[PDB]
């Protein structure tokens, strides 16, 4: 079926529950077995989430290659995102050591640091221009170059160098502030220019590494930022912008991550946010 007449017809019949409970069951399993070494349980937020074998990144380092991220690679769309956990205390300089390594421009954050009266993530980035950090484990050092914080968001430019060679690299912190504590946003807009705005700057193009996307656990919010970004890319491309699918598009990510979209509402958040995309586009 098309989208926005599918759309209409599970509200009106109130199935949401039923149409994702049927997607958690044709996803793929894969096997996790480095996730589950001992040696790294404390480089995992979850305990029931981690990278497929398979399709996680590796560490270019001898001792221990082990960071919970995934490659979510989409052949026709021609679009890579690298999909993360919220850093750690003890993972902040593997997360650098990756983004480096991997080359990546952009780093896409869409949770706070203390949501619910909890900790989310590590506070990984410096908040002052003369306060820069250094990860010894790495050899990184991290410099806060300028800020800008609009009401739905915050931009960042950042300094990385790799203090072993002395090479510098200019990364884009895209930072979504305002995705609220329970559930998910009333309207798509402040997403969908979000997302824009992460486009506009080059950091989801082939001339750079992938983007490195997280939450806390990488799976919800992230897998929404991904799904909704190839969805309407796909719909520019084809002849018959009506056959795109949004369910067998997230089939085909949940091959290289497990979870992606963690509830009813989040899938009927991300057809919202396709559906009203493509109107803007044209
Ligand atoms: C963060 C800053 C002040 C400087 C910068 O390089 C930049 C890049 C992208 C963007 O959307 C806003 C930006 O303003």
């Amino acid at each position: 079926m098309e989208m926005e007449k599918e759309f209409e017809q599970i509200d009106k019949s109130g199935s949401w529950a039923a149409i994702y409970q049927d997607i958690r069951h044709e996803a793929s399993d894969f096997p996790s077995r480095v996730a589950k070494l001992p040696k790294n349980k404390n480089r995992n937020r979850y305990r029931d989430v981690s990278p497929f074998d398979h399709s996680r990144i590796k560490l270019h380092q001898e001792d221990n290659d082990y960071i919970n991220a995934s490659l979510i690679k989409m052949e026709e769309a021609q679009r890579s995102y690298i999909l993360t956990q919220g850093p750690l205390p003890n993972t902040v300089g593997h997360f650098w050591e990756m983004v480096w390594e991997q080359k990546s421009r952009g780093v896409v954050m869409l949770n706070r640091v203390m949501e619910k009266g909890s900790l989310k993530c590590a506070q990984y980035w410096p908040q002052k221009e003369e306060k820069e950090m250094i990860f010894e484990d790495t050899n990184l050092k991290l410099t806060l170059i300028s800020e800008d914080i609009k009401s739905y968001y915050t931009v960042r430019q950042l300094e990385l160098e790799n203090l072993t060679t002395q090479e510098t690299r200019e990364i884009l912190h895209f930072h979504y502030t305002t995705w609220p504590d329970f559930g998910v946003p009333e309207s798509p807009a402040s997403f969908l220019n979000f997302l824009f705005k992460v486009r506009e700057s080059g950091s989801l193009s082939p001339e750079h590494g992938p983007v490195v996307v997280h939450c806390s656990a990488g799976i919800g919010r992230s897998g929404t930022f991904c799904l909704a970004d190839t969805c309407l890319l796909l719909m520019d491309k084809r002849k018959d912008p009506s056959s795109v699918d949004i369910k067998k598009v997230l089939l085909e990510m949940r091959k290289f991550r497990m979870g992606l979209i963690q509830t009813a509402d989040q899938l009927r958040f991300s057809y919202l946010a396709v559906i009203e995309g493509a109107k803007f586009i044209m």
